[PDB]
């Protein structure tokens, strides 16, 4: 989420 | 983001 910023699939 | 638990577009 958040431009990469908190790491998730996607 | 996170399928919607923060409102986003999408």
């Amino acid at each position: 989420a958040f431009g990469x910023v908190f790491p998730q699939a996607g």
